[PDB]
Formats: C-alpha cells, sequence, structure tokens
C-alpha cells in the first residue's frame, strides 16, 4: 500500500478526464482523487499498490481517453491516508 | 449547446441508459437518457458539438448491449446547465 | 390555486431559473421552473392568487439577468403540493 | 408488463398518488404516480399482469378519498426498472 | 387551514405517530405527529376541513393500535406548508 | 425483545417484505424483512411480546398479495436496536 | 451574541421566514424562523450584535410580502452554533 | 424506559451536547441534547435505569469540558423510540 | 431470474467488484458484488437469463484486474428488485 | 469561460460567500467561493465574460455586508465544470 | 495491512458495545465493521496493520466498555476489502 | 479566534484526523484536520482561545493512536464559520 501523485497537463479539464480517471482507478482497485488545478493541469492522486500505480502510470500518458494529455509528472507523495473511493476535486 | 437524439430498438432495459450517460461523462458531455413511453430513448446532451458527434457516432455504432435499430437527432434550442449525465 | 406560465425569450442558462424560484419562494409561493427543448421556461407556481399576480408581473418587467420577450400565462386545473421551487 | 393509466376527477391532493404508490408497491408492483396539468393523474405501474390487473381494479373501485370519474388505461412499451413507487 | 390535537392515553412507542402520518397522508393531508414528555401525542395537520374532520374521526374510533382515551381538538392558527406528514 | 421468522412460499417479488414492514410500523415494532436466496423471506422484529404475537398471526392469515405456505419462529436472542423497519 | 425575536401579524406562508432565513445569511447570521401555533414567528438569530441590529430593522422596515404588526425583541442565553438559518 | 435531565451551568457551546450524546451511544442510550433559551441544555435519554443512572452520575461528576452547576432530572413518562442520540 | 455466481482467487481489493457492478449495470442488471471472509466474492445479478449469460461469461473472460481462478454458479430462486448494483 | 478573485477586506463572517454565491447563482453562472486562511475570500466564476463583468463589478461596488477594500482578477485558465456555486 | 475477524460474546447488543467499537477502531486508523447476531454474539471485522489489531484485540478483552464481555475468538480472514470507516451492521 | 496547526510524524493513516476531529468536538471546536502531501495534518480549529488551548495541549501530550514528533502554531485570520469537525 502507497500513494503516488501525477501531475497531468494540456486539455485536460472539461474533456470527460477527472470522470475517466476516476473510473479507471476503481477499476484498477485504487483509492484518490482527481482535482483540477486553475494553471490549467489535473492533479491525480491514487493510493493502491505500486504495479497497480503502474497500470494508472501507464493508462494515464498512453491510455484511450477523450483528453489530449501532454505531459504527466510523476511526484513523490508520503501521504498515508485512507481516501473514500475516488473523487472529482 | 444541446443535442437531442431519439433512439428507437431494443434500447430499454439492456443497460443503455447506464451505458450513454457513462460514454458522455467520458467525453466531458452533461445531460440525460429519459426513457419514453413508446419504447425509445431520448438523449439530450450538451457539451462541445464535436463532443456530441461523438457521442452520436457511439449511439449508432458504438458496441453496446442494446440493438439500435435507428438515431435521429433532433433539433432543439435548450441552453440549460445540465447537472451530471441521469437516468431519467 | 396554481398558474402555469411559459416564459420565452433569452431565459435559459442566464439565472433566470434560479432567479424565479427564489423570487416564488419569497412570496410564499411555491413550484417549480422546468427548462423546454425550445428555449422556453415552463414557470408553475402555486399559492394565492395575489402572490401569483405579484409573480407574473415579476416574470414580465422585473430585475433580472435574462431577456424576457414574452410571458403567457396559461389555465391550470393542479391541486398538488409542490415542495419548494426546484429546477426543472 | 408495464401499463399506464391515465386517473382523471377529483384526483390531486387528495393523498391519491400517495395512496396509489402504497397500493402498489403492496402488490409489489412499481413505477409512479404524476401529477398532470389537465387535473388528471398519469399513474404507471410495472409487475406481473394480474398484480397490473389487480392495481387497475383499485384504480377504479378501491376506498379512497379521491372521487375517481374515468380510468382510462393505455398501451406502454415501457420496459424498464422503475426504482420505487415515485409520487411526481 | 390547520387544526391541533392532543391524543392521550397509549399511545406512544405503539405504532400510532408512524400509523396516524400514514393514515393523514392518504387523505392528502400535510403535518406532523409529535411525541411530548407527558405520554400524549400532538398531531398537527393541514387541510381541507372535511379532510379534517376525517381524520378527527379516525383518532378517535379509527382501528389501530393504540389505545385512545382522548382527544382535545386546539385552536391553532398556522398557516405553514409542512412537507408530508413528519415524526416529531 | 425480539424474534425471528422465515417465511416460505410467493413471497419474493409479491410486495410482500414492504406490506410487512408497514405492518410492522403500524403495530410500533422496529425490525427488518430479508429476501433469501433459497426464496424464503427471514423477519426480524422487536417489541412488546404481544405485538410480536400480531405480526406472528399476521404473518399467517393476515391478507395479503404474497401466498404464504409457512411461517416459522425461530429463537432470537438478540437485542440490538433496529433503525426502522428496512427492507433487505 | 444570539436574540431571539416574535414577528407577529399576517407573517406565515407568505415566505416570511424564507426571505428572513435569506436576509440573515446575507448579513453573515446565524439562526432559524420557526412556525408558531397562534400564528406568529419565531426568529432567532446570532452574530455580531451589529448584524444583529441590522436584522432588527430589516425585520421592522425591511420591503418583504408579510404585513408585520409587531417585533419583540427577547433575550436569549444561547451559544449553540447553529449551523444555517433553518426553517421550522 | 425514557429520562429527562435539565442541566445548567456553562453548558452551551462547550461540547456539552456532543460529549453527552457521545457518553449515551456508549451506554446503548437514545435521545436527544436540546440547547434551550435560558443556557441549559436538555437531555432526554432511554434505556434501563441502571444505563440512565450511569449517564445521570456522568452528567453531574463525569469529566467534561462545560462547567456543569446543577443536575436536575425530571418527570420520567414518554414511551418513543428514539433514532440515535442527537443534537439540537 | 437471478443468478448467484462464487467467484474466487484473487479478487477483492483489486476493482473487481465496483468493475463487476458497472458490467452488470451495463448489460441492465441489477444485483450486488459481496466479498466473502474466505477471500471470495459473491455476485448475485438478476437480469434476462441471456443478459446473465453474458455477464457468467465476463466473469469468467472478461478483460479485468482480478485473478480469476474459478467461478461457479449456484442456484438461486430470489425473486427480489434488487436496486443497483451494489458491493457489500 | 472561467475566471479567479481574491477579494479581500472585512469579507469572512459577514456573509460576503453566501452573498456572492447569490448574485452568482442570478447571473447564471457557476462556481465556488472559498474563504481563505489568510483572511481574504477566493471566488471562482464561470460564464459568458459579460456576466464575468457583472460578478466583477458587484464583487467592487456590489450593495454588501462585507466591506470590500481590493479585488484581484487572476488568470484562471480552467475549463472544468462547476456544480453549484459552493462555499468552501 | 490485513483484516481479522472477532467474535464477542456476553452482554453485548443493546449495551452501547457495537458504536463503542466502532469509535475505539476508528481512534486505532482501522476500518471493518461490528454486526449484531442473532446468537446474542456480535461479530467484529476490523482492518489495518496487525499492531493495530491487536490494540483492539486487547481493547475487546480488558477495554473499559459496558458491555459484560465473555469471550473474544479471534478467527482467520482471508479477506482484503477496503471497507469505508467502521460501520454498525 | 481560528487557530491553524502543522503537526508532524507519523500521523497518517493512524487514527489521528477521526480522533483529533472528535476532541475538537469535545471541547466545543469546529474546523478539519487535513491531510498533506508531505506526510503532515494541518489541523485547523476554532473556537474561544482557551479551548483552543487545550487541543494545542491535546495535539502535543494528548494520548493518542499516532508518534507525534513536533506541533507548530500558525498564522491565521480566517474569520469563517466551519460546519462540524471535518476530514479532508
Amino acid at each position: 500500500k502507497q500513494c503516488s501523485k501525477f501531475i497531468v497537463s494540456g486539455h485536460v479539464q472539461g474533456v470527460g478526464f477527472c470522470y475517466h480517471t476516476s473510473h479507471q482507478g476503481l477499476k484498477l482497485g485504487l483509492t484518490g482523487y482527481a482535482k483540477n488545478l486553475n494553471n490549467g493541469d489535473v492533479e491525480v492522486v491514487a493510493c493502491g499498490t505500486p504495479e497497480r500505480l503502474e497500470e494508472l502510470y501507464l493508462w494515464l500518458q498512453e491510455g484511450p481517453k477523450t483528453a489530449s494529455v501532454r505531459q504527466v509528472r510523476r511526484l513523490s507523495s508520503e501521504l498515508e491516508h485512507d481516501y473514500q473511493g475516488f473523487e472529482i476535486l
């Protein structure tokens, strides 16, 4: 059990993205949230096992989705909180 | 803008609504999928046009459990802001 | 004690429904304000005929963001208790 | 296995929708009873046709507060799980 | 209009509140049924007076679990829309 | 005090659970009606023992839509404060 | 810093409770407006005493639908953080 | 059985109601801790008596944030089932 | 028309219950996927036999996070209207 | 399209957030007003740029309880659909 | 991270126990449920680190609580489901 | 009278947030304890200076599951009303 943070940028809000991401997590058994940042980015935080975070990291990059994902930056995270489901904002 | 879709076929009771709304929330669309009495499903959807085109094309060709016979996009001029994508 | 109102004009997405629902909750009225596919807003409101007149007036010339062109009062024989003043 | 009904007379604000849902839910049915502008009540039940018959009969002869002049069955090709027995 | 009722006897925790709220919703009434620290139940119900008479009768001789001993109709000049028929 | 009731017959799908939970709430009881896999309906109900005989009897001969074939009184040593009368 | 007010006149079912709570929340205040049997409205606010004076005045002179005969400040010794500005 | 407790002191705004209901729920009690206008807190509690004693004892002596001055128990009777232990 | 399925393997905490729920919802079904002590999921779906077949297939073969070992079909008699598609 | 506003002054606790969300929902906007640790209130508002200039105006000159010193317009590049006009 | 199950028996329902337990668990960072069984017992399932499951196990035993706890029997559990908070029933 | 508090150590996933929120509710306070990315909890509480003091104390020396290292007091100018005691 471990949580990662990711900062996705590009055409990423308003294009079903925080939903798809949410949904895609829950499907991988993850918990977290996708939050809409003011710059235009989406900050996604998920927690599960590391290979389930890889799969999401992989989805976040190349996955089939409406959004035009220009970059995903993984960030180190020390939060070990039990998030409920996978929430938007 | 908002578009309206009459779907006719074997559309009620086959997860059609759930699926349609799933598909829409994934495109960034807002609207509803209402069960009509005749047997059709009405689908109202708002987003950017190219997105509603996507949705329209799914309603027609998209892989689903339902047996879609026709997809008529009716015109009309609603400019309300819908909540999510609900099933009425 | 309910009346039906068919507000036409630039009335969707321009706070008209939140605003109307508020203005009628202040008159002690109940009912709804539902958005219609042609671009109109169907406002149904229940109360004493006098508060109805205040509200009919308010729909026309009151201050509001919306550009209201025409308000057509319609008859209604409707005796159900509406809880609050919902949107749609 | 979903029927439409139009009930007419003195039938709104007289508990009718509510009692109707209650009678339906006892029969094991799901659907709604909606208040219509003209005064009439659109009740849509769903279940086994005998139960749907049972509700037709209650809609006609059943001890109730409302004064029911006419109950007209209409046809429905609604093929949909309705949650409870809503009032609308 | 609204009336207030002060039901006394073995009338608490014996279904009486649920029952009255049910029975009142079937007459198309609104209001409440509140448990009082002396053991009585306060029933406020709002409707047409004839329905209120029906309910007033119901409280007395109606079939119901509770052993009612006395019902003292009070004045009440309250004109507030009560949503449904609550408990407490 | 609480009791356990295993009812069998034509009891699922036929509004039995709601109707039971209704009768319960009318006699002042608290409990649940759980739909079992075998096709039986497990009813747990709590209150004064006399009221539990009324329910145990209504479970047998009480007018209802379900076709009750057998009612099985099981020994329960539970003492939990149950919410309303939930359908499970 | 919580006052109690008893407002009297034609004040119930005339949007007064609702307009009051709105005016309150605009002012920064928390409390309720409760409908009383005799007819009067029990408004209880909580804030800084200026905002409390502002509301006093609004209750008296404020443009509103109701006809306010009397407003009697009535002194409270209560601290409890009321969450919103409820209607009761 | 239910009991009533008027607690006077520095009891409002000091977690007294929260803490009281926390303590009750831990003893298996149901009821409510209502802030009164004078400044006291009413506490209605139901359970086995030996539990109401415990609460009464905690109410008086129990470690808390509030500054209790007098703990009067009043007339028991009142035989309702309260949902949880609430705060109002 | 309600089939029960005991799914086994690495099937808890892997999104399977969510996922299974989304698939049954996509096929027009209602039911639940509950997590069992042994490590297993019991999924209970109710729809048409063919829709129940698509699902039994998916549980087996469908793309999913989990590592299914074995899906057994157990027999059921439950004829109850499950709400949506929950997770327990 | 969206915009960002940092309002500073005597703006917290004086009903500013509410009143802002009210003007907001009146102009048809969506967004939020978030109370900041520094003492300023961050308002985000989404809609037609003319309605934004209306809100931006009202944030300065608008009749309100708050004592507004300065209103800073920031770059918001946002695009997210916001629900109501929430208070954070 | 893991789950255990405990069957606590004695005078255990109607005496604030399922509330206290839920509460005690939540304070230990655990999630699970306290379920009222028909026999008179209380089934408690809780999830977290094993030293946090000890603390609850130890609580359940000697901890000060209204109930009259006669026996606590720990049972083996293979469930690894994310439970939301700590629920009663 | 709204203090902010950055707590650190092994303080996430250890029931701290729940527990802090319960201590603060016991002290008659409102506010939140939110989990931060670095590992830290930021607890924001609002009440009377001394109540904010017992909390500051408890945060440090109070019995709790967590391993607190350092508690810093910070800021603040929040003059906002916070609901209950949340977790973020």
